[PDB]
């Protein structure tokens, strides 16, 4: 693969002005942009491996177009970095939002789990994994909107996919877990699922579970035999439908959990009363009060 | 790679002698020590440019932190004009797979005594949090005293250089499903894939093949993963006891969460019989060289 012929040989700073770091973690920075002719806002995202490998991310985000995926402008290759061009989510992501904020309310934990799960429908449709659901990659844009973000690890699902069934050894001598793991990998969709279970208990108690626990004693916690599913702290600030919710979202058997499109039809993401208002009111809360 | 690797031509060290095998990416041969006289298999492997060296390196140095009787031995390592030597103990007899391939089908005792030194190996190698990957008839060699020993680690070291690998670069794990961390920790299953494979094995040595041999191995991929795929059994059943027909259905359970450790199978009947001993794999050798 060489480079996406839709990309542009040229510096982004030609075009856009920087203003500010959103963020962005070890390996590369978000940056909130103005274009210098149009006035518009934009995110600039600057993302060893391999150029044709990384540039998946840009492939993925590109082909999403969808109310619930952030939106694509353009990509930039200059020297040495790539940059994808993106709709400015002015209230960042719901983890810089609960930060100040504090927990949101269920109302509002309910509709950001039907738009997430919006969005995972629709990319899972096109045999994609989001890998990284998190509030950290739930971005809110200025309209109330929830928009999926960060494709970098999807991009390692994708860039799986298009190649053709590798192996390492010979498969009558294998496991039949050993077996599964060869043909269709690990993992599928349905992981999306359970990370967004994960996210909904995030919003409501402003940390994963377990977050006070080295990770690699998590790592092999969860992979011991009889792994409990994590729960909701204070049984009694949250309705049952809620608490149903992160039971099955969080269903341990990957051939058990539910996909987005029956989460769809979950009592508590198909509430009469779930709207962009409640959403509107975070932000309110977000700038003053 | 290894930090002691002998930057230099084998044929310093050893006369070749014969050659003893080699899948496709090499070859293995018996070989003279020529000061001591002692016989060595020199095991050649092929350093291609876009072949990253890090499975090399995890391959050495599994069978050089092993000191287990039912592991092949290893002695040392050359590098020399780009191909890769790995200097370990000789066994005589080849692999079981060579020796069935002449003889024909192993008797009870005789497959009864290899599954207690390949468990033997494999209780040592899973207390090392290792994985051989690879159980089968042809990495399972004899010694001219009968004696077993368990050989080429190259597929561990691939999955191993992959995991080592992909661990540094995996994230957080808080939002993890288990499936994706049992994936982050060790490409989605554990040890207990090898207590699965000597079960077939014991099949493959009881009809010298495994079940479903017959059936192209992409389609074998396909039918075990499919749910209600049935564990395949012995041919005949009047053949082998009841201890063995055991043996094997126990081992090969469907779940990694009930399927027995090495230890554990151990002290199973069908291992733990007196009278076992490497005379059954002479008796083997016997028949081997005659009729
Ligand atoms: N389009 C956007 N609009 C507004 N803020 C954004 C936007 N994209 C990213 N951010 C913010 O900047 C961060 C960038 O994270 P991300 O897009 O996941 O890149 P990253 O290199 O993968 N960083 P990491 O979270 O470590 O994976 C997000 O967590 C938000 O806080
Ligand atoms: N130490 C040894 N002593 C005697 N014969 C050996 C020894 N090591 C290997 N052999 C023989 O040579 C073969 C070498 O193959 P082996 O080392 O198992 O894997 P490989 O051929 O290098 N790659 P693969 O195709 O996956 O088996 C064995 O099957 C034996 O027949
Ligand atoms: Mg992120
Ligand atoms: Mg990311
Ligand atoms: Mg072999």
């Amino acid at each position: 693969d060489v480079v996406d012929p839709d990309i542009f040989n040229r510096d982004p700073r030609d075009h856009y002005d920087l203003l500010q770091r959103l963020g962005g973690g070890t390996y590369g920075e978000v940056f909130k942009a103005r274009d210098k002719v149009s006035g518009d806002l934009v995110a600039l995202k600057m993302v060893d491996d391999d150029v044709s490998t990384l540039q998946k991310e840009i492939l993925i985000l590109k082909t999403c177009r969808h109310a619930n995926i952030v939106a694509y402008h353009g990509s930039y290759l200059w020297l040495q970095k790539l940059w994808i061009c993106m709709e400015f989510c002015g209230a960042g992501s719901l983890q810089d939002i609960y930060q100040v904020t504090g927990s949101l309310s269920e109302l509002q934990i309910s509709y950001v789990c039907r738009e997430v799960l919006q969005g995972l429908a629709y990319l899972h449709s096109q045999k994609k994994i989001h890998r990284d659901i998190k509030g950290a990659n739930i971005l809110i844009n200025d309209a109330g909107e929830v928009r999926l973000a960060d494709f970098g690890i999807s991009a390692q699902i994708g860039a799986e996919l298009a190649r053709r069934l590798e192996f390492i050894g010979t498969p009558y001598w294998m496991a039949p877990e050993v077996a599964a793991v060869a043909l269709k990998g690990g993992y599928n969709e349905l992981c999306d699922i359970w990370s967004l279970g994960i996210t909904a208990i995030e919003l409501a108690e402003l940390q994963p579970p377990l977050f006070d626990v080295h990770p690699l004693r998590v790592l092999f916690l969860m992979t011991k035999s009889g792994y409990q599913p994590p729960r909701l702290k204070e049984k009694g600030k949250w309705s049952a439908a809620f608490h149903n919710f992160i039971k099955v979202t969080l269903t341990k058997s990957p051939k058990k959990r539910p996909s987005a499109t029956k989460m769809l039809s979950h009592q508590l993401v198909s509430q009469p009363g779930l709207n962009r208002g409640l959403i509107l009111d975070l932000l309110d809360k977000l700038k003053n009060g």
